[PDB]
């Protein structure tokens, strides 16, 4: 890890929730020091640049600095920013970079294409990850492009597993995994406010209900992650007959509890597929 | 590490593995410093405690006269039986700690008061995450159990997960909440990962993405000062794939479900107590 | 201490904005009512009534009200945009800032059609909302291609004067209408229903319309002066167990949030699907 | 100039909000001010103490300091603390109960056994007094005297809304407006949902959104009109506007919100059963 992080320095191109978020949990991780790292954004009226700030972060408005002070490249914007960004910076991109793209529904193929017009062989590689990186239990995954590098696929495998959970996957697998756990985490926090909700209806502080939903399902997510056994056959050992809990899952199941998650991770995929199509 | 205690379970199934599982996981307990007592010596618990160390034996006495302090973990309908079974065998020494689900202290106490006055009973709710060290737990402390009782139990479970003492009136709320919360997350975890098989995603990367995302959301609110719709505004870029996918979420009543789970948990479980009674 | 000495305001249209802006303007003391010139063909309307009670000039001719205007407000229905530009651009001169508060229509379309009378038409495209009659409105603006930079200064100080003015890029506007222009309808629509809850559970309909406007006034103005996320303030209603919390769970029951949501974006399709036909 | 001192028993969401909004209208000094608590460890007491309120965990000094005593405890709470500090209500002291669905007779009552002719007012008010935007009914009990409601009006009036009503409107205005700020911050954070989908920044959205609603119910306060006319000033043929009042009315919103102000009613009249 030392050879791979010892000289690395970092970009962020865009200096949201997402840059903040990687920023923060490198830093835990210990991986990157902060003054290592830089981020650019056009609007520095932000919460995240100021957090970026006082982490040691250094920052400016200009991209192409950036890009002239880093290794590997994040762009950490919206989608429809992305071909902008490609054609501003596109003349600056060398042999040295390695281009992380965060995006959800930008293809490997439009990236490189954009900036083989610039300088042959551009090393690209497609990022999903998501915010607890920020707490180093991200979910992510990654896959390489046309010319990335033996090393460089290892790099961001390192890079990323210090946050989280990190594998390469096939790139037509991205858009999918932006659904599940790129949009999960919000998914969770409504989860999370409504069982909080439940417990103060039934007459727990709010700041109990809060921290005893949490753990709940904090504790429920390990158990499954380090068991061999089915979600079901995990359900069935804490049902027992006539109990409290059985009586709650039917609550769940007449409401089609089930259906609106599976609804939730397609209506993502949806959607990153029709902006997808409005730049295409 | 509490090397001088010796930790007891009637009932050896779900819940007795779990916690002891966790407690040797948290080198708090040697297994053999544990007994657990079951009518049936050939269940698949059984057998995963004996693979653990614990020592077992289908006679609850045997268990009474082994323990210091003595879990229940049987059934809730079980603990009249237990209580005038092993009620003779409580001793001064004995902290009596009930797992069970909407059995209240008063029910114990005046059972076990036949026998010896002033049984020191605690009445704790957990869940199976303890076999993790990722349980969430409360308890209340009984008449006559002394000051020192509560900060060992909270010692103890806090080695396994989150431990805080409550009022007993709240902790058939708890149950509906984080007792059987483990059961509303298994259950999201296994529609998630049908949402990701459906768009395109193999089973078991779905299954291991969407348990993390969990587990990671779940962490980043526990370490956060911030409410829970703040982190949720966060993941929502405008016009973006996460909001759209949060709104037919609300076009379901999502929220509305979970508050009715906890809701009928926790009724079930005064329904059951209200029968126990009468 | 804010007043324009040397401003002329013409409204090209009379009906409901123009008159909750002019009420506004003068109730805020920036403006003589007599400086004020509005036009439109119905002199008979109920509106046109009222702005002439206030000292407000009228005219039936729009082009008697860009002679004696230099800021010139467009309060028209924006199909009728159009005809107004062919009517009188080539009365425009350079001293006019127009400002154009249709639904809808967008700089480009404005621009198009007057300058094909003068270039450089100086634009400026807002949008406002009826509690300007108040000065409590929530109001946006874009600046346009020939628009000086004090001219968009200029319109903030005079919009500021009847409630909160921002400048935002022109794409966000649409999504402000279904948010803030539709808004007050959504909240006269429950502030009919609240009153009825009243009515039904056993309150004067008079006491339950003013305790459920000062309800929604109060929370609105406790949301605006603290930092603190909505539903942190909600947990500060909801004590355990209580009537709050019952109350908040059958409205969750019945996808009240999901509702909300609904009708911003089919006030902000709308929008786009009218000027989509219009631009074809 | 009155130099009140006033009481809270209870040093929770309500009398916080209460203390913020008497001392920011300058009708109270905060160390005029004295609250109580056995949870001297809640944001709420931290924010008292900061403000300069005085804290106490013991009900009886609250009692001793106050001329005007709140009781701002859960309902359940309200005959374990009219038990506790009754023997020490004095003839000079308004007691002034906060308490959901806990009935003047009730009151009365409990104190009637130690001293005759407790002064007791019943009153609902909501927590936008803290901006001093509240919305406050209250109900005169047997022997408060006409300068008891008055001075009650007064100071109430000072944070907001003020009048006087018959006790037995209380419980319907607590699902109205006692819980009516939660609506409309239940409300708001949708409503800013929607801005977010349809491509705003959530800052943006949450201060638009908040803006329309203050908005418009100052334009209903300011106005004779009935809010179906304000709405269909709003709403022009063919437009944006209503086209989102129709997906609101396809989905029962007004039912919702109808369906909540009776749910909120109906829990403070159960919970009232039980405590009789
Ligand atoms: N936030 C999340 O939960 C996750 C986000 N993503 C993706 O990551 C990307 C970034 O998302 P967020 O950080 O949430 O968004 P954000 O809106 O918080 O941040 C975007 C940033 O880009 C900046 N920006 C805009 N135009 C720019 C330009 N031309 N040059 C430089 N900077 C520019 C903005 O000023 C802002 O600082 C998006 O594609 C999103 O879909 C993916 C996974 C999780
Ligand atoms: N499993 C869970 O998710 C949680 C369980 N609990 C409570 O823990 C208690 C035990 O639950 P589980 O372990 O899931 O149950 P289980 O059904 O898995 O195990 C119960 C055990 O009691 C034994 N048993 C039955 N009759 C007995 C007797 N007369 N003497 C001694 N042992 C006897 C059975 O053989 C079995 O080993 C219940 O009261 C439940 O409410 C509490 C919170 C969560
Ligand atoms: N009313 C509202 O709630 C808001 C309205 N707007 C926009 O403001 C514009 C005007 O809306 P309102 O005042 O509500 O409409 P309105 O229907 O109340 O008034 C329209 C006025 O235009 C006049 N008019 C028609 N043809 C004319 C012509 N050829 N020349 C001059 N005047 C003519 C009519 O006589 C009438 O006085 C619309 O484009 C609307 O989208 C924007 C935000 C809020
Ligand atoms: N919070 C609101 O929005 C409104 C509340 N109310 C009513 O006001 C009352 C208080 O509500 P909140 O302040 O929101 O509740 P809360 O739970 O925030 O405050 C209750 C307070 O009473 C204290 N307390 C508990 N037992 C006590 C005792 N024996 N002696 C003294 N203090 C004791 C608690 O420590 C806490 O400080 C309730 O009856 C509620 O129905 C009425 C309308 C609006």
């Amino acid at each position: 890890e030392n050879l791979y992080f010892q000289s690395m320095s970092v970009g962020f191109i865009g200096a949201g929730q997402l840059a903040f978020a990687l920023a923060k949990g490198f830093t835990a991780a210990g991986v990157l020091a902060a003054h290592k790292i830089m981020a650019s954004s056009p609007d520095m009226d932000l919460a995240t640049v100021s957090a970026l700030r006082k982490m040691g972060v250094k920052l400016t408005p200009h991209n192409k600095e950036t890009v002239q002070h880093s290794d590997v490249l994040f762009l950490a914007v919206k989608p429809h920013i992305i071909p902008f960004i490609l054609d501003e910076i596109g003349a600056d991109i060398e042999d040295r970079h390695i281009v992380v793209s965060c995006a959800a529904g930008v293809t490997i193929s439009s990236i490189e294409k954009k900036l083989s017009a610039f300088r042959p062989a551009p090393r690209v590689i497609r990022c999903m990850t998501n915010t607890p990186v920020v707490v180093r239990e991200g979910a992510t995954v990654y896959a390489t492009g046309t010319h990335a590098q033996v090393e460089d696929g290892r790099l961001m495998e390192q890079l990323l597993s210090s946050v989280g959970f990190c594998t390469e996957v096939e790139e037509d697998l991205i858009d999918a995994v932006m659904g599940l756990s790129g949009s999960g985490p919000a998914y969770a926090f409504t989860a999370l406010d409504a069982l909080a909700d439940g417990g103060v209806k039934m007459g727990l502080p709010r700041r109990l209900a809060v921290r005893l939903g949490a753990q709940a399902l904090l504790g429920a997510a390990k158990m499954l992650l380090h068991s061999e056994q089915h979600p079901g056959q995990l359900k069935d050992n804490v049902s027992s007959p006539g109990g409290a809990t059985i009586h709650a899952l039917h609550v769940l199941e007449s409401g089609g509890f089930r259906s609106l998650l599976i609804n939730a991770v397609e209506a993502s995929c949806i959607r990153t597929r029709e902006l997808q199509s409005m730049a295409d």
